[PDB]
């Protein structure tokens, strides 16, 4: 039989007696993947409504419409609340290990309400994460279907586009802060670009970020002099940004000497690409096609 089944965490192996039917996600990031495979996620943590990466509820933009259609409940905005979770009467609770949406501090408390699992999204492809969530929820078939849909579009996409100059740097840029976070090869963003045939730029020395003690594997912070130093690719991709962000880079005196700037190879991928799940991955495909189709 399919249930019960054991799922192993960083906190050991746990028993899911039966298929979850009321999943609460304390990670707004994880929620996108849950929705993509039609898992019964009935409530989610949210970030700040109408901020750079979220909709009017604090949900991530790429699955905003889906959450509204399904009447997804919002647990809280920003600060995690164990009582809010309890009130949803979950039979499974998910927590992200890293990121601003991690409710890891409430692990012990949440653990008393329902079986509770800790998931990393900082160190694996969106497909890997989807597959893992499929095992957790009993929606393996759905996860495989979503991945197959993408694989078909990818096979066509790789044929349809001509790559810009390599290697490339992928970031999230914060214009008024004159800073960026640089996506690593391990990050979902990095793995996706590699899958599409891109080579990520190697970093200078002094650039390397501790990821001991379970610290995140997805980004390297670029503040101060590290900004110009870290944007060293021949092309530059801005996730979670659109044209005004690319134009801000093109106009920044601090960055004027960089090759991606001087060769006009700075590309915005969209505000809905802060986190990668099936929905935003498909968007990234479409955008790369719009930018790089041979015939353009
Ligand atoms: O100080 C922290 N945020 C700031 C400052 O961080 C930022 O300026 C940007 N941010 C990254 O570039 C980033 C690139 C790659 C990965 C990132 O996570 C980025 O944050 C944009 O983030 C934001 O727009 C918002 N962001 C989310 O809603 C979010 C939703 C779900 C999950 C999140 O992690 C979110 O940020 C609001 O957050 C913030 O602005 C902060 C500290 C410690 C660890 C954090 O993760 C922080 O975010
Ligand atoms: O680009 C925007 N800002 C700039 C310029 O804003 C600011 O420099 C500061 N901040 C205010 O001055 C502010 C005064 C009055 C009101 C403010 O909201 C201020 O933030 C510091 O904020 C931060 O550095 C970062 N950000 C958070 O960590 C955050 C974490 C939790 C919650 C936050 O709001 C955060 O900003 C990066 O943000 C930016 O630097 C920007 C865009 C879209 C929506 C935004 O909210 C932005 O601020
Ligand atoms: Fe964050």
């Amino acid at each position: 039989a399919d249930w019960p089944r054991q799922i192993t965490d960083s906190r050991g192996t746990h028993t899911l007696e039966s298929q979850p039917q009321r999943i609460v996600s304390t990670s707004v990031t994880l929620t996108g993947s849950l929705l993509a495979i039609d898992a019964p996620v009935i409530a989610s943590g949210a970030t700040t409504p109408n901020n750079r990466v979220a909709d009017d509820q604090g949900f991530l933009r790429q699955w905003s419409k889906v959450a509204k259609e399904r009447k997804l409940q919002r647990l809280y905005i920003g600060e995690p609340s164990a009582e809010a979770v309890a009130a949803q009467m979950p039979d499974l609770i998910l927590i992200s290990a890293t990121g601003g949406d991690s409710a890891l501090a409430l692990y012990d408390q949440l653990s008393t309400i329902a079986p509770t699992l800790i998931i990393n999204y900082d160190d694996k492809s969106w497909q890997s994460l989807l597959t893992q969530l499929g095992e957790i929820t009993g929606h393996e078939k759905q996860a495989a279907e979503r991945i197959a849909q993408f694989d078909k579009q990818l096979a066509a996409a790789k044929e349809q586009i001509k790559l810009p100059p390599q290697p490339v740097t992928a970031i999230v840029y914060t214009a008024a802060a004159h800073s960026a976070n640089l996506w690593t090869p391990e990050s979902a963003q990095g793995q996706m670009l590699e899958q599409l045939g891109f080579t990520l730029a190697k970093l200078p020395a002094g650039l390397n970020a501790s990821q001991s003690q379970g610290k995140r594997h997805d980004i390297i912070q670029l503040g101060g002099e590290n900004l110009a130093a870290g944007l060293n690719g021949e092309s530059l991709f801005l996730f979670a940004g659109d044209q005004k962000d690319a134009d801000a880079i093109y106009a920044n005196p601090l960055l004027a000497h960089l090759p991606a700037v001087q060769n006009k190879q700075v590309y915005a991928l969209g505000t809905e690409t802060f986190r990668l799940d099936y929905y935003s991955a498909m968007q990234v495909l479409d955008r790369l096609k719009a930018l790089f189709l041979e015939h353009h």
